[PDB]
Parts: C-alpha cells; structure tokens; sequence
C-alpha cells in the first residue's frame, strides 16, 4: 500500500507542468526570505500564510517535521515540493501560483503596476485588487481577485 502510495506521488510529481514547477519555485523562494536555499521553521511560520495556507503554529510544525526527511531541521527545495504533494491546501493552488509567478516577472513576490502593463502586452485594477494599499499585488490579493 505505502508502495502504491509512493508510486502515486511520483506520478503526480511527474505530471506537474513546467509552469506549475516554476510556481512552486516562486513559492519556495517567497518563504525562503534570506535566500539561503533552506527554509527554517521560523521562515515557514512567517511564510505559509503568504502562499495562501496560514495553518495553526502546531500544524506548521507537524508539516515541517513530516517534510524534513533528512532531519536537517530545514526544508530544502526537493523536500518542499514533495511536501506540497502531501498537503491538499497547498498543492490545490499550483495552477494559481503558476499564473501569479507568470505576472511576477522579476520574482519579487509582488505584482507591480509596471508588471501589470508588461502583461497587458498579452489601473482601476490596483484599486479593487490591492487590498492593503502598498501599491503592489501579493499572492493572497491575487487569489482573492480570482476568488
Ligand atoms: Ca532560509
Ligand atoms: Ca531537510
Ligand atoms: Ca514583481
Ligand atoms: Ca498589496
């Protein structure tokens, strides 16, 4: 069974599109705030909410411990991807994150008006979408727009 389960997880991972992969990479980088290549518990607690999940602290610790299979005390990129496949709340958003990272041309984590204009080669916009008035659209505001 566990074998079959592992086989299914591999199918899912292999079935991710390259655009979904780029989205997951942006998610990872968003959480890995110091760009160290490794996500710590502190980063995970600060960052999960930004990628649309915001679990309870105890739930985040459970995720951290399950994902950290080499007991590094950190989540690396490969561990992160594997983990998203075990958390519906996150993996269900892979397509939305693919779309967000497409608009977020510079991988800044926020869509700016200039990026909006770049995309429209494809600004009442900002008023209804930018809910916190920082002049940028973050992932959560993007999801809310999509609804
Ligand atoms: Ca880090
Ligand atoms: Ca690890
Ligand atoms: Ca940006
Ligand atoms: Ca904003």
């Amino acid at each position: 069974m566990n074998k079959f389960k592992k086989m299914a997880l591999r199918v899912i991972a292999e079935s991710l599109s390259e655009e979904e992969i780029a989205g997951l990479k942006e998610m990872f980088n968003m959480i890995d705030a110091d760009k160290s290549g490794q996500i710590t518990f502190e980063e995970l607690k600060a960052g999960l909410k930004r990628v649309g999940a915001n679990l309870k602290e105890s739930e985040i610790l459970d995720l951290m411990q399950a994902a950290d299979v080499d007991n590094s005390g950190t989540i690396d990129y490969k561990e992160f991807i594997a983990a998203t496949l075990h958390l519906n709340k996150i993996e269900r958003e892979d397509h939305l994150f693919a779309a967000f990272t497409y608009f977020d041309k510079d991988g800044s984590g926020y869509i700016t008006p200039d990026e909006l204009q770049q995309a429209c080669e494809e600004e009442e916009l900002m008023r209804d979408v930018d809910q916190d008035n920082d002049g940028r659209i973050d992932y959560n505001e993007f999801v809310a727009m999509m609804q």
